[PDB]
């Protein structure tokens, strides 16, 4: 149920991310990993990383950050009409990576943190409202896919 004004806010925020997708993606994964160390353990690709310095130094962590946020940007730009884009992420995250929905909530929290940290006094309360709505929609739709699959 996001309004057009709300989707406009979400995509105006996302334009901030797009100016440095690798920077934002890295910061988000690092915030996630250090706030909820159980999440790192889901990444066989990254679980050798122990310290924040090692995470910050990982070029491959940046690369994956780009992959993840590129998908999210594509989803957001569909303005809720994201059945096709969301299906493959639902399947992979439920059944292959085995990511609890709770972890997607932590991922959403990390995005909001990173946006405030990178854009202090430039991430408006209206835009925080709208981004929350957009992420909540994404989680709701993914979660239904997980339920279907017994997850
Ligand atoms: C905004 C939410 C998320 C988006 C948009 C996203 C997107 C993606 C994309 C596009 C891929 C590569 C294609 C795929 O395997 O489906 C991927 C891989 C993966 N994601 Fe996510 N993801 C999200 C959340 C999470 C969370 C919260 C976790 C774990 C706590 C996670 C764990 C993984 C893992 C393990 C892989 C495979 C990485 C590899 O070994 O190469 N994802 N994700
Ligand atoms: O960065 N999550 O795939
Ligand atoms: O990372 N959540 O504050």
């Amino acid at each position: 149920v996001l309004s057009e004004g709300e989707w406009q806010l979400v995509l105006h925020v996302w334009a901030k991310v797009e100016a440095d997708v690798a920077g934002h993606g890295q910061d988000i994964l690092i915030r996630l990993f250090k706030s909820h160390p159980e999440t790192l353990e889901k990444f066989d690709r990254f679980k050798h990383l122990k310290t924040e310095a090692e995470m910050k130094a990982s070029e491959d962590l940046k690369k994956h950050g780009v992959t993840a946020l590129t998908a999210l940007g594509a989803i957001l730009k569909k303005k809720g009409h994201h059945e096709a884009e969301l299906k493959p992420l639902a399947q992979s995250h439920a059944t292959k990576h085995k990511i609890p929905i709770k972890y997607l909530e932590f991922y959403s929290e990390a995005i909001i943190h990173v946006l405030h940290s990178r854009h202090p006094g430039d991430f408006g309360a209206d835009a925080q409202g709208a981004m929350n709505k957009a992420l909540e929609l994404f989680r709701k739709d993914i979660a239904a896919k997980y339920k279907e699959l017994g997850y």
